[PDB]
């Protein structure tokens, strides 16, 4: 057996351009094969590739990935390592979460909405099973492979825990109102503090990609948080998913649900929102 990931660019035909990734161009493709073929792809390019340390910075992502198998986490298709180096995904053909919600406003529902909350508590929920903290959760890093599927994508930041207490830091504009007190505070990362920021990412989707604390400025919202504030319940929201949304953001690490838990919750909500 094993897995081979190296894949030959014959194999791939380049599209038009998606989207814009930290070391480039992501473009759509399609990659082809004798048998089992024609397959719609997203593929991430590199700048830099020549550099061994963007290169290695780069290819990273991939590296992570082929650890994971799960219906609503993006899937690994493989790399190109010889330059132009390439990262071969599944493309999410409906793209970006927030542009997604913001013009299908009107052909969705509640139900749709606590669906793809509850398909990412489950891609979550992996993720904690195998003591991996992604720590970019947020719907800008969401994407839709249809009209019932999101998936999570964006593990750049991603981390393996030896289950050993937190991650450390590097570089970055901090997203300051999607993050736990902890990590702005210690820069400490944990399965808890991915649980607080998928409480503003579910606040997110029933808001239809508003952005949480708009108009708020990053330092104060630090202080906000701290004096005890919070989001408010979204518009037809229901008051049990916003208690549960709640207990997300308890400033105790420890208080908050895991993913396991919530996974079965709103699996609960989503079935009384469907019958009701
Ligand atoms: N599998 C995919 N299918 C469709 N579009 C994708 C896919 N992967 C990436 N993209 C597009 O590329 C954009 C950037 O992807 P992402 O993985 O968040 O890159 P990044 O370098 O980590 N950017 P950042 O969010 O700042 O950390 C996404 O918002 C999508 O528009
Ligand atoms: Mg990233």
């Amino acid at each position: 057996s094993t897995r081979d990931y190296e894949i030959q660019r014959e194999r791939i035909e380049l599209g038009r351009c998606i989207g814009e990734g930290q070391f480039g161009d992501v473009h759509q493709g399609i990659y082809m094969s004798p048998e089992n073929p024609a397959m719609a792809v997203a593929i991430k390019t590199c700048k830099n590739c020549t550099s061994d340390s963007v290169r290695e910075k780069f290819l990273q992502e991939a590296l992570t990935m082929r650890q994971f198998d799960h219906p609503h986490i993006v899937k690994l298709i493989g790399v190109i390592t010889e330059n132009p180096v390439w990262i071969i995904m599944e493309l999410c053909t409906l793209g970006e979460l927030r542009s997604f919600l913001q013009v299908r406003k009107f052909s969705l529902d509640l139900a749709s909405l606590i669906l793809y909350a509850y398909q990412l508590s489950t891609a979550l929920a992996y993720l904690e099973s195998k003591r991996f903290v992604h720590r970019d959760i947020a719907a800008r890093n969401v994407l839709v492979s249809s009209n019932d599927c999101v998936k999570l994508g964006d593990f750049g930041l991603s981390r393996y825990m030896e289950d050993s207490t937190y991650y450390k830091a590097s570089k970055g504009k901090l997203p300051i109102k999607w993050m736990a007190p902890e990590s702005i505070n210690f820069r400490r990362f944990t399965s808890a503090s991915d649980v607080w920021m998928f409480g503003v990412c579910m606040w997110e989707i029933l808001m239809h990609g508003v952005k949480p604390f708009q108009g708020v400025k990053n330092n104060d919202v630090i202080g906000r948080i701290e004096n005890g504030e919070r989001l408010p319940m979204p518009p037809n929201c229901p008051p049990t998913l916003y208690s549960l949304m709640t207990k997300c953001w308890a400033y105790d690490p420890s208080r908050r649900p895991r993913f396991t838990e919530l996974k079965a919750q709103l699996s609960t909500i989503l079935e009384e929102e469907k019958l009701q």
